[PDB]
């Protein structure tokens, strides 16, 4: 029929090992691939153009090469974890990236006020990841150009593009693939009837907990239901990390200055709302996507806290 016409381009995993591959014009890359995104566009039902030579696809890890370089790239074996990637990708290389208060933030598009404030955490707080993936896109993130990060937290949190998320929840992925071996929380529950029990908490659970916003409130033990039923108290008894996070349903509480890292703000109910993210510097400042204020006090609906900590004992 038609005289073949061939061009060469490279297929990747990881965008940075390439696979040279020679296709022909008259086939789809999808028939020739499988699922094929260019720089997050789906370009799986499109046939090669003469622009398209030399540059890099992206493919999903069909061969064991492509599948262990996937891995030790991704430190993941989801088979759909590079198809939400690119599809996630195709909207965040549009967002903008404004540098504010010195931070990279997101201006406010796709419902993304929580990734907003999980990425202004992050760079308040000492945290290195484990997969290449997040190290290389944090990297870039902080120096402004933060659409891969952004569009690895959604892969990795199973959240499509404009998605209800929970910045509770995306921390506590984030943290699971952060080095936080060297973290520890050793706590004391007290019962007035069964006595006491200490556990010790190692990783992720060692700087997450659940119930209450205030780190002192936590040193000076908190009101729990024991198991027979009866009041008891939880307390604090050692801290070794280099933050803590403290979280709770979101409630009016008043932010002071000087005590606390940052903080995020959520308005609104549980299917509908906005979050906003709180900065405890030379004053207190409101960073809401590309918007910021200033305040010397603060009160709302906080449901998240963080703060700094090297080693803590209790003297309880
Ligand atoms: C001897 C004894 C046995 C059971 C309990 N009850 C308990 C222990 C722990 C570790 N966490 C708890 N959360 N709610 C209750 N908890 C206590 C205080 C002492
Ligand atoms: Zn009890």
């Amino acid at each position: 029929m038609r005289e073949v016409r061939t061009i060469k381009v490279f297929t990747t995993v990881d965008n940075i090992n390439l696979h040279t591959q020679v296709v022909d014009m008259s086939m789809t890359y999808g028939q020739q691939f499988g699922p094929t995104y260019l720089d997050g566009a789906d370009v799986t039902k499109i046939k090669p153009h003469n622009s398209h030579e030399g540059k890099t696809f992206y493919v999903l890890p069909n061969d064991d090469t492509l599948r262990v370089e996937a891995f030790e790239y991704y430190h993941t074996t989801d088979p759909s974890f590079l198809g939400r990637y690119m599809s996630a990708l195709n909207h965040t290389k549009k967002w903008k990236y404004p540098q504010v208060n010195g931070l990279t933030s997101i201006k406010w598009a796709d419902n993304n006020c929580y990734l907003a404030t999980a990425l202004l955490t992050l760079q308040q707080i000492e945290l290195k990841f484990n997969p290449p993936a997040l190290q290389d896109a944090y990297y870039r993130a902080r120096a402004g150009e933060a659409a891969n990060f952004c569009a690895l937290i959604l892969a990795y949190c199973n959240k499509t593009v404009g998605e209800l998320g929970d910045v509770r929840e995306t921390m506590s992925y984030l943290f699971q693939h952060a080095n936080l071996d060297s973290c520890k929380r050793v706590l004391n529950v007290v019962c007035k009837t069964c006595g006491q029990q200490q556990t010790t908490l190692k990783g992720v659970e060692a700087v997450m907990y659940m119930g209450t916003l205030s780190y002192e409130q936590f040193k000076k033990g908190v009101q729990i239901p024991c198991t027979c039923g009866k009041q008891a108290t939880k307390y604090l008894v050692q801290q070794e990390s280099p933050f803590v996070m403290m979280s709770a349903p979101p409630a009016q509480y008043e932010l002071k200055h000087g005590t606390f890292t940052c903080a995020s703000e959520y308005t609104g109910n549980y299917q509908c709302g906005h979050y906003k993210h709180i900065t405890s510097k030379e004053t207190l400042y409101c960073i809401d996507g590309a918007l910021l204020t200033k305040s010397s006090e603060y009160k709302g609906p906080i449901t998240d806290v963080f703060y700094k900590e090297n080693s803590y004992t209790t003297t309880i």
